[PDB]
């Protein structure tokens, strides 16, 4: 029970925490902005950020939680990571969420307070998701089982938590979701 | 709460569940002396299995828990897996693991019965760990925080659960550690 302070992330230039540094405590919509013309390494010193391929919060998202990221395989496997954001509700002892089979909070539901690496183990038919409702916290889905493929993270505090489209978060496949850690 | 049945997974020698097919309810210690070629895509139906990428269950590991994978990015983000075992000590809800700094149970330690997509957002210091009791359970450790890099996985009856050198499981690099979903 150490205390710790503002959420805060730090990126370099080059492999390795060489090169040009840069620290964030709130979000970046273009590294670019800053004159840098890449990030390839990255510190999350607290709290929990969202790295996004291109500028402007756009294209693949990666969920970087605390620790240390000596190259792009440290956080996706992608070698591209432009924008940045807080992933501001994360709360892990306070996440909750439903999912749902097809668009519009339709079709079967499943109730998510815990990490699942696997949907199907935990009872959920078939390996689509059309659907989601984040009451609280920050949570991220992944195409395949243990975390693997393409990410997608979903807020508490987007449009109330409501994701009733896959043109909110065309592809339904989901078949692991976690809580992210803050 | 359905009943399942014993662990199984289906192998097929092309992707997307195409060509060759086999299915193991127990450890194949090398695909090709089934006469395959080559593993590109895989079925898990029940339980938890560690995929290897040679022969004789050596080389990189792979976590496959309940699900589907279409070609080898499902499983390694990593082309080649050829031997195959199940988890057998996997029990999600019975897990508990205590890590150590340095090797043979020496320096501070930690007690671990929940998963940790970031090992320093929980207390620990430092990116390495140096030795491992698995009290119960099986579990999986990774490089990089959220689960991304080069996996170990960590059997319960494994030396009655210890892992006193990194010869057991050099590179001490740890950042996440989850309990394996049976």
């Amino acid at each position: 029970s150490m205390s710790a302070g503002p959420w805060k992330m730090v990126v370099w230039d080059e492999d390795g925490f060489q090169g040009r540094r840069h620290e964030f405590t709130a979000e970046c919509p273009s590294v670019l902005e800053l004159g840098f013309e890449t990030v390839r390494s990255l510190k999350v010193l607290s709290g929990a950020w969202v790295g996004f391929e291109h500028a402007g919060f756009q294209g693949q998202q990666y969920i970087l939680e605390r620790g240390e990221y000596p190259s792009w395989d440290a956080w996706g496997g992608a070698e591209r990571l432009t924008s940045f954001r807080p992933a501001a509700c994360a709360n892990h002892r306070d996440s909750r969420l439903t999912i749902f089979e097809q668009e519009n909070f339709l079709g079967k539901k499943g109730e998510l307070s815990d990490d699942y690496p696997s949907l199907q183990a935990m009872g959920w038919e078939g390996n689509e998701v059309g659907s989601f409702h984040v009451h609280s916290g920050a949570w991220v889905c992944s195409q395949f089982p243990g975390y693997r493929g393409f990410q997608y993270v979903l807020e508490c505090d987007h449009h109330s938590g409501d994701y009733k489209h896959f043109r909110e978060w065309p592809t339904f496949q989901v078949q692991s979701i976690r809580r992210i850690q803050q």
